């Protein structure tokens, strides 16, 4: 259907290579951040019929992280620095980091959009 899947790879050995580059719990929730970067890259002019297949596996499959009475919805990171967070919180990150990886894979089969 597409006529670029080998720009979608570009993207796609982000995700995979953020894995592999991580292996403590500071590390990888740390590299989750940058795993967030590349889910907006497929946030140009997604359906919400289509969006529904990525939903599927965050919505009610991922978990989210409650910090400074404030979590996120979505499967995803924020960006909190310096915040009254908590240590259980803080590697609930690290689990979604790890599933993120194989979620992002899935969504390389579509289009991206660099922007900063």
């Amino acid at each position: 259907m597409g006529y670029s899947d080998e720009d979608r790879e570009a993207d796609n050995l982000r995700i995979a290579e953020i894995i592999k580059n991580a292996q403590d719990d500071d590390s990888k929730i740390n590299s989750t951040q940058e795993l967030l970067d590349i889910y907006r890259r497929l946030y140009p002019s997604l359906t919400p019929e289509e969006r529904e297949s990525i939903d599927k596996f965050v919505n009610e499959h991922t978990d989210a992280i409650i910090i400074d009475g404030v979590p996120i919805q979505g499967g995803r990171k924020a960006r909190i620095v310096g915040k009254i967070v908590s240590p259980g919180v803080k590697g609930l990150a690290t689990g979604f980091f790890e599933e993120l990886g194989s979620k992002l894979a899935q969504l390389f089969a579509g289009e991206n959009l660099y922007f900063q």
